[PDB]
């Protein structure tokens, strides 16, 4: 059992690396992953945590709950029906989206089967020693030995996991691997944290929830979306509550006891309270290196946590690789498939090459969604003498006549004003996630706003406004906002 | 004495008489045959677009949509009584007039408020080289309203629909009159292959009364000739999984009334069919009649163009043609940037030309298309090798919703020789938003490695265009063949 290449973590930067490997390249390669489907009681499985608790479930659910919305928009084009027999069905989401990601979960068992120098082994990795990574039968060392894979190489790919405060009463809570799986709607749910997994799943939440039901978002400091563009933020926290959802800002929970009926009574360090049927947790998401046993050969944390690496994704350990959320950095899938494949064209191929991490386009699937690639006008104020601002903003015309006129459009790009560079593109609206891929193209292009005025609009889209802006809105001038230009 | 006179208060005429005037002071009067949209002339004061074409049909398609979603939310739990549901084309068309409306008059207001901005309601021709008369109607001997005299003239009438000459041709529409229905139609036929025939197919295929049956006919064997042939296959077989009947290789000879006002259509090959609605939709041709163009000899092209140069230029010293009227691409970005540009060289002392290469477009069918850029075919006549790049999926969603036929395709064609992408074509939900900026990839002359080592957003249709690397197949000399030799 001597592998050119072994994995520990099949999601997906440890599946790209694996497959490629083995397929491009001709390697004999051995991936290590603690379940062969999705769910309880470790949650994520072979193909990630994007395939099993993630991306692909979350944007499953999203999806379901665009419905609301559709019903209700849809008397606006002349659609009549019974309002009042509308009920929307938990139960069935969840099982229609276990069966969703089950489907995957088969799929990639079977590029197992028949790939040849491409071995699944079911256990628990961590490393021994620099050469030899043991699969034991739990997380726990003292459980039993199930095989050594001696490895010429290998790839710490084991992801993150949910950050839960120590709070008294954090065992009353869940995270997000728990929501994926809760046997009723919640008609009160509070979640904790202003990240795109809590934003996320209060929209889900909102559209499900049984009658009488209230969905509250908290957020310890004062404005949600920390990271993403300040419009955007203030935008979507208008465009939630107008949906029905409670954003409690500048609050965070300090306890949770159970009451009578198991419900959950919160109190928050402010001296707040509020009754909910349950608490999310979603905060954060920190780097899965406890059961690795890392120590044991010497592999380096950074000061943060994340497995520390250079941007070939080495450890100090020589022929110790780290990629993807591990390493603490952009915990997006893709940039975890990109970072695996590098790594496998660098150490196989012959052919040494680099994620680039700037410019990386992303989404967050809030109702309606957000769409960016770049930076923020803030970071590139400091990074530039002159900034420019290119901005947008509207109900788009199918919106006033849908009845949701608080669903504003919003497009913003922010240029280097020395040479027009295009420094990021911001979104939010229906479509926006599907607008910014290609936008990510322009960014690697090095477009000018120039690139984008001067070609011909799409008739009609939004996407047509990032083309029909030729005049800043306004600029930053050495860290200064300011409406004109000196002189 | 006007600096400019603008036949057309459309897409194209309306940027360059606001751009002449605000721009660059110039004194400017624009005509158009009417003020708010509808019967009898359909467009009016903000051109086809605006009053019977983009604007309302995007809203109708929209409308379209919704029975796709309350069906397909049925997947993700949602229930609700579905013997209540009815899709009330009345208000469909009363929110539409209004929204349209809504933007006849903002544009009114526009010109009340703009000083060297003026307009004038009428019918307009040629009188000669610096005359546009203005009458009561399109008649040449009409009265006369006015005669406005110009150091410039801008035609930009438009296109309006092709009709057959066939027996009954009185009894069909255009989509001109399917936008005042006064009511659904049980069963529709329209005739063509190209883009308005699909969009309208869908939007009657949702508001049909019970017992309904839209059927879309097309003299050749395959619907929306000019994209790309992947694209065509698909989407014909996904508009049939729909409920809408696609008869290719047929096209109507005649019609006829029957006893209760229906059509009883004849088809060239003798096949017959009973429908209550038949809309013609075969093409889209310039509107040059009404112009008296014979009075100062602007010259046509062979299909009926008005003739111009890359500077939008007649044979005619100070006439000049934009917009459809050009019989180029028939889009409105198009002519609005014909028009600006046009402005620009003539006021502005800044030559500016329209490029007409790689412009993205759409087609909202459901599902509905984006493309950009060379279709294959046309790529292997004019470039020596040609790779292209192909994938087809299902959306995540459509493993749930019931609707499995909703394969999303992306096709990029490229340049093999040195891997710049020709052509980018796709079929799916989004497609036309994802579009507009490969459009801008384009203008920067983006290769295929552009797209595959851009990073993908994850999950969406889009990354899809991040995610081929190697070809499905080529084109040599023209010859498609799956390997290179
Ligand atoms: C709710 C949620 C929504 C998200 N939405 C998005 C989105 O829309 N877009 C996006 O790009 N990203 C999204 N992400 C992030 C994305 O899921 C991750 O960035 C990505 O999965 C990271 O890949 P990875 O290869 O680093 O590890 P992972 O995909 O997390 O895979 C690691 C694997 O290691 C296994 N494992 C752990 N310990 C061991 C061990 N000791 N031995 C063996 N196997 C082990 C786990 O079972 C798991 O399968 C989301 C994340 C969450 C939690
Ligand atoms: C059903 C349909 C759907 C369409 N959908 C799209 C789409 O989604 N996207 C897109 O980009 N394009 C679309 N188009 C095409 C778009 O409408 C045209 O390309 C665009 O309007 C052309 O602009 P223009 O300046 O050439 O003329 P137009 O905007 O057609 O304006 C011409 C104007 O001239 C007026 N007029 C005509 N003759 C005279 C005269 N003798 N005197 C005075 N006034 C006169 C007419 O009333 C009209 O207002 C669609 C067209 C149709 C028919
Ligand atoms: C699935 C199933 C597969 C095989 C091979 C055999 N079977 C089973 C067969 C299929 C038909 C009948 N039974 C391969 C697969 C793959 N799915 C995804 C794969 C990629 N990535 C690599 C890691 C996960 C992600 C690489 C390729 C591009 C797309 C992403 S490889
Ligand atoms: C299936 C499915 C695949 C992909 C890529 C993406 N999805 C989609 C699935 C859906 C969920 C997860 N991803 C690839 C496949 C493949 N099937 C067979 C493949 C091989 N040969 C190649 C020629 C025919 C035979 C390759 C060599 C080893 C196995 C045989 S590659
Ligand atoms: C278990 C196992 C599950 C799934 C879905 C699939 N598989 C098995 C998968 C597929 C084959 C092998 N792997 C869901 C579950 C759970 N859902 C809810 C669970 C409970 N708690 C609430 C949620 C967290 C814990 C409530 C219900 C009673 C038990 C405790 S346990
Ligand atoms: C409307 C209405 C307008 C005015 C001016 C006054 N009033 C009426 C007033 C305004 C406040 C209350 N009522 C202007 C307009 C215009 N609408 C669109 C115009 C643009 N394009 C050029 C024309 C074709 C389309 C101009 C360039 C930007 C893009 C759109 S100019």
């Amino acid at each position: 059992k001597a592998f050119d290449l072994v994995v520990i973590g099949a999601g997906s930067g440890g599946l790209e690396a694996g497959w490629n490997a083995a397929t491009l390249y001709g390697k004999r390669v051995a991936v290590v992953d603690v379940q062969t489907s999705h769910g309880p009681p470790f949650y994520a499985a072979l193909g990630g945590t994007c395939v099993n608790v993630g991306c692909v479930p979350k944007k499953l659910m999203v999806t379901g709950a665009q419905y609301m919305d559709h019903l209700r928009e849809s008397a606006g084009f002349g659609w009549e029906f019974d309002g009042s027999s509308v009920k929307a069905n938990w139960k069935k989401l969840i099982a229609a989206k276990n069966e969703a990601v089950l489907d995957i979960n088969k799929s990639y068992e079977g590029m197992f089967n028949d790939t040849e120098g491409l071995d699944f082994f079911l256990g628990w990795g961590s490393l021994e020693s620099k050469n030899v990574v043991v699969v034991r039968e739990t997380a726990d060392p003292k459980s039993a030995v199930k095989e050594r894979l001696q490895a010429d190489h290998i790839l710490l790919a084991t992801g993150s996991w949910p950050q839960m405060p120590a709070i008294p009463g954090i065992e009353h809570c869940i995270s997000s691997n728990e929501a994926f799986y809760l046997p009723e709607p919640p008609r009160r749910v509070l979640t904790v944290g202003g990240g795109f997994i809590s934003v996320e799943f209060a929209g889900i939440f909102n559209a499900y929830k049984p009658p009488g039901g209230k969905v509250t978002l908290c957020y310890r400091n004062n404005l949600i979306l920390r990271g993403f563009d300040e419009t955007i933020r203030e935008e979507v926290t208008k465009q939630l509550t107008a949906n029905g959802i409670e954003i409690m800002t500048n609050e965070n929970p300090a306890k949770v006891s159970l009451n009578t009926d198991g419900s959950k009574h919160v109190t928050f360090e402010s001296g707040k309270t509020l009754d909910v049927d349950v608490v999310m947790m979603a905060i954060g998401r920190i780097p899965r290196t406890n059961d690795l046993q890392l120590g044991n050969v010497g592999v380096k944390l950074t000061p943060k946590g994340g497995v520390q690496v250079d941007e070939f994704s080495r450890t100090n350990v020589p022929n110790i690789y780290a990629i993807g959320d591990i390493t603490d950095r952009l915990m997006l899938t893709p940039v975890a498939i990109n970072e695996g494949a590098a790594l496998v064209d660098t150490v196989f191929g012959n052919k040494p090459r680099k994620t680039d991490h700037t410019r990386v386009a992303s989404a967050v699937f809030s109702i309606p969604p957000i769409g960016t690639c770049g930076l923020i006008e803030e970071v590139a104020a400091k990074e530039f003498e002159k900034v420019a601002v290119y901005m947008s903003s509207f109900t788009p015309l199918m919106h006033n006549i849908s009845g949701s006129k608080y669903k504003k459009f919003v497009a913003k790009i922010v240029t280097n004003h020395s040479d027009g560079t295009v420094l990021g593109v911001h979104l939010l609206g229906d479509g926006a996630p599907e607008i910014i891929q290609a936008v990510g193209v322009c960014l690697r292009l090095n477009a000018k706003i120039s690139d984008f005025y001067n070609t011909i609009g799409v008739h009609p889209t939004s996407a047509e406004e990032l083309c029909s802006m030729r005049t800043p809105s306004y600029y930053y001038v050495k860290g200064e906002k300011m409406e004109k230009l000196p002189d």
